[PDB]
């Protein structure tokens, strides 16, 4: 099976691509193999694979980690994430964030309904496993469980049928059947989960699925619209219908290649602690435990040998950033377009912790709607700070064609020299906030509104007459042949590989 | 003489680090110099020595680029500035800042006046001399002169005598005999030519001497207090006393191995188009000229093989950027220290364009205040905002002591975590502006004033009870004997030198 359509496939590219370290020798998952991968995060290391994890029985589990970390190399350094997508290693953001978006104007390619696969190798039912007896991690030394949902996707469907949506959600182990974890608004796992509780006649059946088409763990990543099924975006995106099978003990239909699946249902009157966890703004607040959502677990079946992805977030860079990040701009690139805004790119760069996103403005199609800064960030974050799609993001930070929004310098640059404080930027108080950032959740204000900034760094005639400016650096100050001549004569001079 | 104290010993001293190109083929000032110097300082390549400048007679001159600009090396970085300074060229900035202070607390040691020196080697008088056929470099494509005054210091004494200011601002050749350059206020140049004007019976008597001692360009760039002859700072910081030789046609004094020395008059009356440059944010706005102050020049002394520092400002990484910022920062640390507020650490991130400056506070003493965000954001703004040494910064950001200011990374992590958008900040419309910055000169409000901030990068238990989080990071997230397996057992696991 191709890697981006199959997990276990995808394990193996990364080891064909030299981006694999296999670990044969017994790794704690208490903290160790979370350890491991939170230093190659910080590194841009190759993926860890722990084939040989203590408290690993009848095949469950090894674990994957990093499986949408970066890469070393700037030629190659968002080669996991192209792993995903069945494009080069070579891929840049914007193509990768472009095939992410392809099937937003297509028809969707609805999956196929196999009878078996992979998945259904091997079961346990509701006598046979005991949660608390895996080998689940402990990623964090301060987190509050064992957080066995770090990198797979969760499934459930509207009451009536018509959306089944696929997302990741963290969660933990309660006890030997019951998972907690985060269903918080807006996200759809909650618009789904209060959908049920206000018919109010049962729990929501589910599933959690991990080890799944890379393909469609990308999507589970990001905020599709409301209604839409993820499997279909997929099967649009990769020009391929997913092969499902049915889950045994429900309904639900999961990837036929899925590691392993977990069967149950997700409570609509029960909670359980949750938490802490350290999260993706790279803090944990050890002892701030609450309330979350309840899973029961009534079946598990898994592949032969089978593989439980692990993201090891926290501070850079990790697939919380990668992925959460660059999902997100890729759809508020698109949302503000539909919009009739003239965003030609956005990206939420690595060294606001993905909490900005700097959105590049064609700032001829700017000047043709002859407005003002502050009318024009207005417009903006009434889009994006009213939608879903902006949720994480409490920054927004407007620059003119000269900046690659996809360079953190260049983002950097710009918001520092061309967005004056107060005077350039308009505050939005009455919007919902992000409570996972710590001045939201552990700070002074409301954790769950407000908090949100437009920052214009376009200059006053990018909105009339033109960029009047040339940048004091050695590709805009010098004309092409003193640079060219330069460059030539470099190594020759005394001065000092692309790949690398 | 050593290499701190005479400018033709810190060539040396760089060529003996293996930090200097010697390009003895025809390089042309107009442009290619500042073109190759350019490219040294986006790549932080040795320094370039042109010694065969087209145009070069009689002596007048040869080109240092990238002075005081970045090394490659992350073990040496900061190794040029520390050769202006006799430290280790290993040393931190936080050594080189406190270099910088350790003359604020000493008595000064004032300058021994010899007979000669160097700098007089060669002479030439006002019938000898023309600006406009020496080897002056055009910087920029766009500059709207030749600046030849880039890193020479500029010598003006208060009318009593009292205060002799040594500063770098930025010059350029007007004509045959005169200057254009930038005097503003709140500049110690501006304050003695505003002295000189009100009194209004002649011009200032001045000098600026190129290839200077490097501990005194050093402090040139510093904003010492008002009314402190910088050579007695300089003397009491190195602990020997500067030897200067008189002026021939004015009582003003000059380091005895100054490369080369131009003697005049700065008007009380008269002003020339000056600019536009290419600037220490990153840009040139083509065409903005404006008038400046000018010069006369009487005579020209200088060195045999006259050596010219260059600065060949712009985009990261320069002088502007490694003096201007961090030396502001020192001095604002010291300014918080003196005012009684809690702060260990100050630097100016260069991500910011130095823009900002973090300040780090020592979060026991911020308790023991028993204070709240607004009430101490507007302090530490009220004393910085309001003093010379805050002119060039306009966001100011407070961290607690996790974070070291040092480290960009880290600031902008705080920042984007901690602080939140508005409600965590103050902002002053009413202190002093820098015009310099895109957003003020050329932005949509007055030049001149306000468009500063004070953002609050504490989190609110760091006023109260101390720090509730541990980071979700390798160093803080894993108990030490876990770290140190891992990292024992790194190599041998698969995954992969201080100096490099
Ligand atoms: C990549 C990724 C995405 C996480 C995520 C993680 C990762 C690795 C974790 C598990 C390591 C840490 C926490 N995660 C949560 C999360 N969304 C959320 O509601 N709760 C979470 O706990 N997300 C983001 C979420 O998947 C996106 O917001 C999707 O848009 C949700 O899908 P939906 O639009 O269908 O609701
Ligand atoms: C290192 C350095 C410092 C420049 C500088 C440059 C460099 C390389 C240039 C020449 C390349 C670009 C512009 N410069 C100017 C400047 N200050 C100023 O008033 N006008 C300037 O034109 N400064 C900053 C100035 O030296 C500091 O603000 C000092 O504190 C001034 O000394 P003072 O406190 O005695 O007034
Ligand atoms: O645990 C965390 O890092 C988290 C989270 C989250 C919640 C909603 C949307 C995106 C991320
Ligand atoms: O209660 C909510 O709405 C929430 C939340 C949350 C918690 C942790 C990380 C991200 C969001
Ligand atoms: O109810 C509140 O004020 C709260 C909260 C919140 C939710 C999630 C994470 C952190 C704080
Ligand atoms: O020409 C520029 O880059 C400049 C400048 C300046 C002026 C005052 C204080 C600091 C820098
Ligand atoms: O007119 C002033 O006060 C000024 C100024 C200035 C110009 C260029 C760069 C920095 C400051
Ligand atoms: O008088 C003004 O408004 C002005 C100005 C200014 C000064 C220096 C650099 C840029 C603008
Ligand atoms: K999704
Ligand atoms: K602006
Ligand atoms: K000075
Ligand atoms: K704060
Ligand atoms: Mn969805
Ligand atoms: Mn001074």
């Amino acid at each position: 099976q191709p890697a981006h359509l199959c997990f276990r496939s995808f394990v193996e590219a990364l080891k064909v691509d030299n981006d694999l370290v296999e670990i044969n020798t017994p790794i704690d998952p208490n903290l160790e193999a979370a350890a491991i991968t939170r230093r190659v995060c910080e590194t841009n290391d190759k993926a860890p694979l722990f084939n040989n994890l203590i408290g690993m029985k009848n095949g469950l589990f090894r674990i994957l980690g990093a499986p949408g970390s970066l890469r070393k190399s700037s030629a190659d350094r968002y080669g996991r994430l192209a792993r995903h997508l069945a494009l080069p290693p070579t891929a840049s953001m914007r193509e990768i964030l472009d095939k992410m978006l392809s099937a937003s104007d297509m028809p969707p390619i609805p999956p196929t309904i196999v009878p078996t696969g992979p998945c259904k190798e091997n079961s346990l039912d509701d006598s046979e496993f005991d949660l608390t007896e895996l080998p689940v991690p402990l990623i964090h030394k301060s987190d509050g469980g064992k957080y066995i949902q770090t990198y797979g996707m969760h499934i459930v469907q509207s009451p009536d049928g018509t959306w089944t949506n696929w997302s990741i959600a963290r969660a933990m182990v309660h006890d030997k059947n019951h998972l907690t974890g985060l269903v918080i608004p807006p996200q759809h796992i909650w618009q789904i989960h209060q959908m049920w509780k206000k018919e109010g006649r049962s729990d929501v059946p589910w599933a959690l699925a991990f080890g799944v088409p890379p393909a469609a763990i990308m999507a589970s990543s990001m905020p599709i619209p409301d209604g839409v099924t993820e499997a279909g975006y997929v099967g649009a995106m990769t020009g391929s219908s997913l092969e499902l099978v049915k889950c045994d003990t429900n309904d639900l239909y999961v990837p036929a290649t899925s590691e392993i699946v977990l069967e149950g249902t997700l409570s609509i009157s029960e909670t359980g602690p949750e938490g802490p966890f350290g999260e993706m703004h790279g803090y944990i607040f050890p002892g701030d435990t609450h309330l979350g959502a309840k899973y029961k677990v009534n079946r598990i079946t898994y592949r032969n040998n089978a593989i439980m992805p692990m993201s090891s977030c926290g501070r850079l860079t990790d697939e919380t950033h990668t992925m959460i990040g660059s999902l997100a701009a890729a759809e508020i690139r698109k949302l503000c377009q539909q919009n009739d805004l003239p965003i030609t790119d956005a990206f939420a760069p690595f060294e606001s912790q993905v909490t900005w996103v700097a959105l590049r403005v064609d700032t001829e199609k700017l000047r043709a709607m002859k407005t003002t800064s502050e009318g024009f960030r207005k417009r903006v974050g009434d889009v994006v700070f009213n939608h879903k799609a902006g949720y994480t993001i409490h920054r927004l930070v407007l620059v003119g064609d000269d900046i690659d929004v996809y360079e953190g310098k260049d983002v950097l640059w710009a918001f520092s020299t061309r967005c004056r404080p107060g005077m350039d930027e308009t505050l939005f108080e009455d919007v919902r906030g992000f409570p996972g950032i710590p001045y939201m959740g552990h700070g002074n204000g409301p954790a769950h509104r407000g908090g949100k900034v437009v920052s214009d760094a376009l200059m006053p005639t990018e909105y009339t007459t033109g960029r009047n400016w040339e940048a004091a650096d050695f590709n805009q100050s010098y004309p092409e042949d003193l640079k060219q001549k330069v460059l030539d004569n470099w190594t020759k001079m005394g001065f000092s590989h692309h790949h690398h």
